[PDB]
């Protein structure tokens, strides 16, 4: 599955992600900026993969992951984290996330996380 | 029409071009970098729109417009020009191009032309 839902607080982080993943042959299905928009674009876009940032306004990433799996037990979520967010990454993996990339990431490091999950 | 074939020599100009047009609700049907790729790819992607740069390594923008016009007489081509390329621009309009953008890009100016060819 080539179609990615990019969910991120920061515009600069959505753009890089758009640019790395579409370079690696993935289709950006769409984007979102908080946890509430994330779950809605997901029902809408039925993406194969989701990249989810933890720290976001209104609804944080782990709450987005939780709702997304109750909605779809088979989602494939990669969490985007900062250094020092290791505990939160764990709660993400606990809540369903299949893997994680960390900011600032190596473009190969983002591509293989994508590849490992499909 | 939402799907644009962006054909430019320089990657900086395409991603930028891709960034603006995808921000305006147009979807990058694809991209190209010389006139020969411009004309295969166009049969292939059947794009509604093409943004074509004039000076290409070895198929220049103008002959791509001519070839593309024999292929599809109702194509909608926007040529990308540098400052001082008014002569080359005219031959494009002369050869079929519907409109033109100029570098350094004005976002409202780029969005305006695209809509005009609707
Ligand atoms: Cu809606
Ligand atoms: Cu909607
Ligand atoms: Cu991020
Ligand atoms: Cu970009």
């Amino acid at each position: 599955g080539k179609r990615v839902l990019i969910v991120d607080d920061a515009a600069f982080m959505r753009m890089m992600l758009k640019d790395i993943i579409t370079k690696a042959g993935y289709e950006v299905a769409g984007e979102a900026t908080n946890g509430r928009e994330a779950v809605y674009k997901y029902k809408e876009l039925k993406p194969d993969i989701v990249t989810m940032k933890i720290t976001m306004p209104e609804m944080n990433g782990i709450d987005a992951i939780k709702e997304i799996m109750k909605i779809d037990p088979n989602a494939k979520i990669i969490v985007c984290s900062a250094m020092g967010q290791q505990a939160m990454v764990i709660e993400a993996i606990k809540a369903g996330a299949k893997d994680f990339i960390v900011k600032p990431f190596q473009p190969s490091r983002v591509v293989e996380a994508l590849n490992k999950v499909s």
